[PDB]
């Protein structure tokens, strides 16, 4: 099929380098802990209890790997609550395999107001470039950590200048390390264009993965961006009706028609999931509720795969997105 | 004349309580340290070197005492590197007086996404209000170090619903310990709409000051905004010609005009200059040597001073503005 061609580096996980094979059924996009930017100046009233994250992050890891979850992708953008020894300290104490990712925001929801000041008195995106290949070959933060993925995101509206110093920057240290990319699309706009735009760059579509394509339900807009030869993930599943989110039905119905048009190669599925949220936590209003029940790392598990094989996707489609596409993917 | 009325603690330092008359000459409006929301997800290439910053903030404070400056009121934001605990340590180790502040930036540069988001789920004023009152009263991230001032900013088209929670917010920590407000208005806008919002909400303007007011070279729009009695102050004094910015001799002009009109009580002085920037240090453009060139502490006591006193500014007024004020609203 579509191998992956250019430079390679073997998939790079918190705890170090881990050979496809052994990357096993993955969740390509969740967050171990998640913060909006602006958590940490409430830190007084909402402090990182670290003993509770690590127990509960743990004991979540351990129900993944229950399910035969070997791996997750963390796609936390460094202003977001990134925490690669954290990250670390989930993986060696529960056996669960996790890649971190390097990158920032959007500009509606990321800690833009910094590299939009560097951008306006300089070389942005040449800054950005160091830091991602950097993350990425090197460490994070000194740590030796290195990122597994790059992690970008664009806006509803188009993939604001902002967005695109990330995407060329990314674009760049895609060419030269191999290293996979994974992306955000804000309610459901702008997935053909990420793709356009990657490739158009130079980024390998094999290696390339648009997020939240959950987020639009009409798969006329899955195909034209399943077009660039990219893989695409509905990856917010369990999160209903809320946030502009369509409901599970509505994903599954494009889901099946996409895999009843042999798509399953280029199919990803995740959560989208918070483990543990950074600042006070977070208050739900009671109506709210059933958007939120589903929105867990055990529902894809549990619920969604018994549920496709129900209405006549096989073991081998069901075993090509979670194993197969994570394994060439990040691998 | 209009003295501090209703509740009231002791000037807090992050050293410790300071009695009003122990201020002495001060900056109402300085940075030791700050990073633009973001810098933090910048840590790979920018990380903080303590002991540099260090260096040379104490270096910084210690120039200031030269110059008979006691007293520095930080007013970096919580989303901004606000960071008490460096604070302390440049005031127990050189002897200047810092007060740190409580609060979050202007939705256009503030770490906004955070409580934007809570304030779309729940009571997000109520819960900026105990932020606030528990770092005022008690401490900052349990370090027992607690905010002298509580800065509220707002955009240059309006007082945005985002900022307006802070604003009522902050009304009500005034209203219940007397705490000094200190803001930061956009591009010389919204001074009298602040002034008036914080007053028509319960606010001592004996305990407030309206910054950045320097950003406006209109004298009409200072005299409305002191028509409500609150203190303004030309608080950028150093940065000219650039991010929207007067030149010097525009701030002096109106300065002077103020002065001549009586408003000595109600006029501060500062630089809002960054001794330290956090991230990846600020890429200065040749182009803009010129417009922040005199744009640091020490250029109000070298320049300034003695230019208002060469233009008929007097011993008494200077010492109204640099010490009076700062004991009144701070003290
Ligand atoms: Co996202
Ligand atoms: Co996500
Ligand atoms: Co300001
Ligand atoms: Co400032």
């Amino acid at each position: 099929g579509d191998a992956p061609g250019g430079a390679h580096m073997t998939a790079q996980t918190v705890t170090g380098a881990v050979a496809a094979a052994q990357l096993g059924a993955t969740l390509p996009h969740e967050h171990v802990i998640f913060g909006y930017p602006g958590y940490a100046g409430d830190v007084t009233l909402g402090p990182f209890d670290h003993a509770a994250a690590l127990a509960s992050c743990t004991e979540t890891a351990r129900a993944l790997l229950a399910r035969g979850i070997q791996t997750v992708v963390d796609a936390t953008p460094n202003g977001c609550g990134r925490n690669p020894a954290f990250l670390r300290e989930v993986s060696e104490a529960t056996g669960l395999q996790i890649l971190c990712a390097t990158g920032f925001y959007y500009e509606g929801g990321g800690a833009t107001t910094y590299f939009k000041f560097r951008a306006s008195l300089g070389d942005a995106e040449s800054e950005i470039y160091e830091m991602m290949r950097t993350e990425v070959t090197e460490g994070i933060a000194g740590t030796g950590i290195r990122a597994g993925v790059i992690k970008l995101a664009s806006s509803r509206d188009a993939i604001t200048p902002y967005e695109q110093l990330f995407f060329r920057a990314a674009a760049r240290v895609q060419r030269e390390t191999g290293v996979p990319i994974i992306t955000h699309t804000q309610e459901g706009q702008q997935g053909p264009q990420q793709a356009e735009l990657l490739t158009s760059l130079g980024a390998d579509p094999a290696r390339i993965m648009i997020g939240h394509m959950d987020g639009n339900t009409d798969p006329a807009y899955h195909r034209e961006t399943l077009r660039h030869g990219v893989s695409i993930a509905f990856d917010r599943i369990g999160l209903q009706g809320i946030v502009g989110t369509p409901t599970d039905a509505e994903r599954l119905s494009v889901l099946t028609t996409l895999l009843g048009e042999g798509y399953a190669d280029r199919l990803l599925l995740s959560h989208d999931s918070i483990w543990h949220w950074l600042g006070r936590p977070p208050a739900i209003p009671e109506a709210a509720l059933p958007a939120v029940k589903d929105w867990h790392p055990l529902h894809i598990s549990d619920d969604i795969l018994p549920d496709l094989r129900r209405r006549g996707i096989t073991e081998e489609q069901v075993g090509q997105m979670t194993v197969g596409n994570p394994a060439r993917l990040f691998g």
